[PDB]
C-alpha cells in the first residue's frame, strides 16, 4: 500500500487480529494493541489501505491480520495519535468512534509491509517504549 492514499470505496476499514465476520457488531471496551492492560474508549478505524495493513499487522494476537470494511453507527473524530503529530491534519484519514461498528464486508485483495518495513515500525515501538515516549492518546 501507499501511505495516504484514499482507497477507491471511500469506505472505512479497521484492521485487526480478532476473528472478526461480516454481521458481528463490535463495541468499544477491548484491550489496548500498543498498551497492554489499557481498555479502550474508542474503535479505531481509517480510510487508507496503509494504515489498516498497519492495524492488521500491528495488533496484538496470534494469527494473521485481518482488514474488515465496517459501518460506524456513531460519529466519528480524526484520531489524535496521527493528527498533527508527526505531519499537519490527519493524512493517514485515521478515525476513532465511542460508538459501535459493524463489520459489513473483509477486505481480501492486500499484502502486507515488506518484511523489513514491518521489522523497523515494530522496533520503532519497543524503543519508544523502553524511552518512556509511547504516549497512547485515547
Ligand atoms: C496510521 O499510523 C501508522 C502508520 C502511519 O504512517 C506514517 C507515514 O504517518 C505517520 C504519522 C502521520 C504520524 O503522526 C506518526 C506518529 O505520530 C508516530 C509514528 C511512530 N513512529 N515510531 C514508531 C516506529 N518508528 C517509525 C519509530 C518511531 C509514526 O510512524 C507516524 C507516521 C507514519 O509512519 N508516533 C510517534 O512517533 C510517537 C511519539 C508515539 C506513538 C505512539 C502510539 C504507540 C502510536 O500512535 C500507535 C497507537 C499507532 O497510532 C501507530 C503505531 C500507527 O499505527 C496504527 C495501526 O495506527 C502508525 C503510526
Amino acid at each position: 500500500p501507499k501511505p495516504f492514499e484514499v482507497h477507491e470505496s471511500g469506505a472505512y476499514l479497521h484492521g485487526t487480529k480478532a476473528e472478526l465476520k461480516v454481521g458481528d457488531r463490535l463495541v468499544p471496551g477491548r484491550e489496548s494493541n500498543f498498551e497492554a492492560g489499557r481498555i479502550m474508549n474508542h474503535i479505531y478505524i481509517t480510510q487508507t489501505l496503509d494504515a489498516a495493513v498497519w492495524g492488521a499487522e500491528l495488533a496484538a494476537g496470534e494469527g494473521r491480520g485481518r482488514i474488515f470494511i465496517v459501518e460506524p453507527e456513531g460519529a466519528i473524530e480524526d484520531d489524535p495519535n496521527v493528527t498533527d503529530k508527526k505531519l499537519p491534519g490527519n493524512p493517514t484519514r485515521s478515525y476513532r468512534t465511542r460508538e459501535p461498528v459493524w463489520i459489513v464486508g473483509e477486505l481480501t485483495d492486500w499484502v502486507g509491509h515488506p518484511p523489513e518495513q514491518l521489522a523497523a515500525m515494530r522496533q520503532g515501538l519497543e524503543e519508544l517504549r523502553r524511552k518512556g515516549l509511547a504516549v497512547i492518546y485515547d
